[PDB]
């Protein structure tokens, strides 16, 4: 259907769209993020949280992806197919990917309204002259 | 990680491998139900209950592996390996999300009790050997 | 019928007469912005504002306008010509847009007073000789 | 964004869509009604109403697009392509404007509901076959 992974939490892909897919954290830090922080949780039998739901789904979605990818390597024999299928993953599916968990991730730890404010101020800065904005980047901080 | 996608609800892989793999109705069946039962509460910007939360994450993975699909009939020149990987993504995956669906499904039209109460009576069903097994199997219904 | 786009909100030509060119982000970045912050609201049936009006009729317009340069791509036949055309387009009328969006922007983000306090001094900042003024503008930002 | 300039005020294209191209007057015309009627509004320092609004940001979009033709004129040797910029703009920019400024205009001169009652009294008539098409085609009267 027309479903919007963010909209039950308050965004839009297009708020999200709004930041450079070249700021989006790697796959394996976001996934080694949610580990050390919120294993516990996830590998618990309770709905702690929206964000620890989806996390969940998509970990599994991307185990599965993975072994996906490592079924290709082993069976397919074209290594153009293999070489442009894991390609593909890792690329679209990896940016889809770590899209969502940073933002699950990051309003786990800072807050839905601090994240949406911090998404509007990010992408506002980027688009600004350097003359004209502050010149060191937004980062949030738990400090 | 080791996430059971069910235990947040209160079931186990375990439990529902009770029900065979021939047991599970096609995508196509499981996500027409969805349309007509809870179309308007997926595209919905509410957490209307954890069974959607998780609903839709499966939906995008589903169409994300349909556009991939696509993808791959037009972009590889070997048809042996877009078949196979066609095939894969259709039985494993499709296996896999069904499963998922068929629960979600259930546990959100009859629920918790009616559902793992479903499991254990057909697991007994199942397990009875047919010299001695009633034709008329456990069907869940509101009738 | 010399109307002025801003006396209706509290400013004048002669206040932004200051901003450079430099000042203001690119038409995609601001559009961008408008989508992304105001998009619910700009596709809305209401009245939200004057500036959401403005914004809008700003925005049809700007597409006509990149109508208007396609056309000219497709059906001039001097590139010269159609080269000069969609350069004073998207120049002369960008600048122009872009006065306008960031005028609407800022003030709905800011406020109608910070906008126009920062406006003063930043001509204030603008008038000096740079032998007398600090090196670093003025700065509007959320952060 | 998909922005429907009559939205805010409770029509839409497909209602205004009842009335041809051929019927709306010319752009002097409407322009001259606009001077009449509401200049010392339209130059005042007021939001008068969101009618205002609109009306002077598509005055200043015509006043824009004339200058661009004047300078097409001067600049551009071309005469095929000077003629064919210069009657696009007229013609079909001219088009769309006199559509806004009489919606605009006649709301204002005469009310929401007597605009769309009209609208759809000239859709009953243009659409009525002429056998039994008065000739007495509707039009707007405060008598
Ligand atoms: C191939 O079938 C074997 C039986 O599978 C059951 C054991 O695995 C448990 C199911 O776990 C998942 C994992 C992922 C998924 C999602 C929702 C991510 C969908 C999928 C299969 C499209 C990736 C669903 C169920
Ligand atoms: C190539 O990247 C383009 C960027 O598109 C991002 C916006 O598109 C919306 C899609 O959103 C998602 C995000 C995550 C996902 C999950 C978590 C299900 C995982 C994935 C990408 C492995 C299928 C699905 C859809
Ligand atoms: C060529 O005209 C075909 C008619 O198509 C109808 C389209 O829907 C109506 C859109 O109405 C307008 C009216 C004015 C305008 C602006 C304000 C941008 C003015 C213009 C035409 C001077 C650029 C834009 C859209
Ligand atoms: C060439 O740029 C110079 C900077 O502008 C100096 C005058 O600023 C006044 C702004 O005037 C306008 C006029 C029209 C417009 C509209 C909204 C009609 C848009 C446009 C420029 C696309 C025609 C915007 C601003």
């Amino acid at each position: 259907m027309d479903i919007d992974p963010y909209k039950e939490f308050g965004a839009t892909v297009e708020l999200l769209s709004f930041l450079p897919s070249d700021f989006f954290p790697s796959v394996r830090d976001l996934l080694d993020t949610a580990s050390a922080l919120y294993r516990e949780a996830l590998e618990s039998p309770e709905h702690c949280s929206p964000h620890h739901t989806a996390l969940r789904q998509a970990i599994l979605c991307w185990g599965e992806l993975m072994t996906l990818a490592t079924w290709v390597g082993v069976n397919l024999e074209d290594p153009a197919s293999r070489d442009l299928v894991v390609s593909y993953v890792n690329t679209n599916m990896g940016l889809k990917l770590r899209q969502l968990l940073w933002f699950h991730i990051s309003c786990l730890t800072f807050g839905r309204e601090t994240v949406i404010e911090y998404l509007v101020s990010f992408g506002v800065w980027i688009r600004t002259p350097p003359a004209y904005r502050p010149p060191n980047a937004p980062i949030l901080s738990t400090l």
